């Protein structure tokens, strides 16, 4: 039930008129599509085929870890999770508060645009706070903007400075580009919607 | 026929009165005894059990070589060969020239002490030139006065700086002591005989 249901409350009935309402969510899907291709496919090798040229027991495990602390596809994953949260917390705040107020004063819209159009504005703030909180780590945490073919790893139990080699570090980067590019694009659409709610107040 | 025959001409009939005439040759034997124990025994392992912690093909061979250019027991060997040469060149110069002059003027001793007691003086000079030519290398060539348990070897085809380990580097040193000690002792006896031929001219 991953994807189809997030839209049942996420693709809301009638919120705003900016052409960036759907665009942002079409990417949100696209972006979980690209990642549900990367993960199971290109990262299985991450640890397996990660070769350190040393016989020194400790080394290889330590050389992956010291070098791949939260692997990319679990970062990418966390991103899509956190940036998924505001989207579904709001949609949850709506289908609850709207269903509540309605069926309670029917037997016995200034607060529909008040309460909900307001938390939605802070959501859009949250979206770009996350989309950019990770976009940050993904760029600061991981030794530049991509990964090299080999790394020179000083992990503790290696003898001095050893070599190690990653698996498909280009295919791995390729997918770090797209997912980082779409991570920027999905930042602007988010900030354009935070801009449109700063224009008319 | 190694050792017994070198004395048949080396342990000459009646040359000088210093108590260092035999002493020096008793060591010469002792010193080939200690080496004919070391060699076949402690150095076989030199290359075999020389372990470099790397998977990198070229490395181990290059790490022995860059580190053991002329192995100790072949140096020790060369020593005993070169410092053996003056001893047997003189003894050869005698048993020839003495047999010659004798059987030629019998049918038809100022030159026995002239020619031979003179080349023997330059021999003693040669002995200590060699005994000290190697004693020099053996101390300058080989990274201090002994060998460590492990070496950090930068041999070309190793990845960066790798470890390697020697075999019995103490037993190996132990025998480098004795053979270097006796290499010094056998220097002094040689220089005392060059001294006694500098005292009375």
């Amino acid at each position: 039930d991953w994807g189809t249901l997030q839209t049942i409350l996420g693709g809301v009935n009638k919120h705003s008129t900016s052409i960036g309402k759907i665009w942002l969510t079409v990417l949100f899907i696209f972006r979980i599509m690209i990642l549900v291709v990367a993960a199971k496919e290109v990262w299985g090798d991450e640890q397996a085929d990660f070769v350190c040229n040393t016989l020194q027991p400790g080394c290889k495990n330590v050389c992956y870890d010291h070098y791949f602390p939260i692997s990319h596809i679990r970062l990418w994953a966390l991103q899509l999770i956190f940036v998924s949260t505001p989207a579904l917390l709001v949609a949850m705040h709506v289908a609850y508060r709207r269903h509540e107020k309605k069926r309670k004063f029917i037997k016995g819209k200034v607060r529909i645009e008040g309460s909900l159009w307001w938390t939605y504005t802070s959501s859009i703030f949250f979206r770009v706070i996350f989309e950019a909180a990770f976009m940050y780590v993904f760029y600061v945490m991981y030794d530049g903007f991509s990964m090299q073919r080999l790394v020179k790893c000083n992990a503790w139990p290696c003898p001095n400075t050893v070599d190690c080699f990653v698996s498909r570090p280009t295919e791995k980067t390729v997918f770090t580009v797209f997912m980082i590019a779409v991570s920027g694009i999905c930042i602007l659409l988010n900030v354009t919607e935070l801009c449109y709610l700063l224009i008319r107040y």
